[PDB]
């Protein structure tokens, strides 16, 4: 476990393109808990197919929505530390 279960939980507010990239695909509210949004972000992944199949650790997100909240071209799946940073940039903190 790279992050605690507490931080997991932390409720935030995401900013105007964090929250475009989750109600696109279908996350409604404007409140969640990081697990939550880790969640969404995980069916944005998938629903758009941003890896190679053959190679599925690594994210490719440049020319899209993700690298342009995120700062990178890419990233591997397996940082959790450096996932939670760049989601932390684009949101509030609630509690
Ligand atoms: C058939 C294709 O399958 C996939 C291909 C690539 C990515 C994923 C989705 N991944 C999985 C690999 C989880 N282990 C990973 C994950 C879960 C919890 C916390 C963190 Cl920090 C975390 F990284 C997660 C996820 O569930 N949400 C999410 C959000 C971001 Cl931005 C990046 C990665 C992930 C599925």
């Amino acid at each position: 476990s790279q992050i605690p279960a507490s931080e997991q939980e932390t409720l935030v507010r995401p900013k105007p393109l964090l929250l475009k990239l989750l109600k696109s695909v279908g996350a409604q509210k404007d409140t969640y808990t990081m697990k939550e949004v880790l969640f969404y972000l995980g069916q944005y992944i998938m629903t758009k197919r941003l890896y190679d199949e053959k190679q599925q650790h690594i994210v490719y997100c440049s020319n899209d929505l993700l690298g342009d909240l995120f700062g990178v071209p890419s990233f591997s799946v397996k940082e959790h530390r450096k996932i939670y940073t760049m989601i932390y940039r684009n949101l509030v903190v609630v509690n």
